[PDB]
């Protein structure tokens, strides 16, 4: 998991290490390390973990793992979207793959 | 990385278990194996291995992290616009969050 995306998932969310930590079943006293490992990216989140992180932070799993800085900053604004703007969405990019480009 | 994304990746592209397998350095007698363990989610594709089944797939690392199934039909879309388009897509995007919703 890329450590920036857990990093700035963790700001947007206001959770502190040791929160975001806890937050997915951590000791206490070893949580906001046990985080560091991860935005450090010392430490790779399995599978389990890593759904367990995009729930909490309410981020799509995607968003962690996705190292282009444009598609990330995309993935986020168009989840954040409602099922009626979503919908609006895909009819104007069904367009634009139309025109074809 | 999910099963269904990188078969669903690999299929799009062409390649079979076994030319994507070397394709990213396996050992030809194993390749088509150690592919099936990872679409079966049996066996779990590290980040330098998932960075270079990304690159070999052309598709965006997150897609294959994209347990949603429509937004990452959406992260696959996106990534084939061109940049013109991509330009028009995000202007797109903000004018809708800014309604909001």
């Amino acid at each position: 998991m890329l450590g920036t995306r857990l990093k700035a998932a963790r700001i947007r969310a206001g959770y502190s290490q040791k929160q975001l930590g806890m937050l997915v079943g951590m000791d206490e006293f070893s949580a906001s390390a046990r985080m560091n490992q991860y935005e450090r990216e010392r430490h790779s989140p399995n599978m389990r973990t890593s759904e367990q992180l995009a729930m909490v932070l309410q981020v799509p799993m995607a968003y962690l793992y996705c190292p282009e800085d444009e598609l990330a900053e995309l993935i986020l604004k168009v989840s954040s979207l409602t099922p009626e703007f979503k919908k609006e969405l895909t009819r104007f990019i069904e367009q634009l793959l139309a025109a074809q480009g």
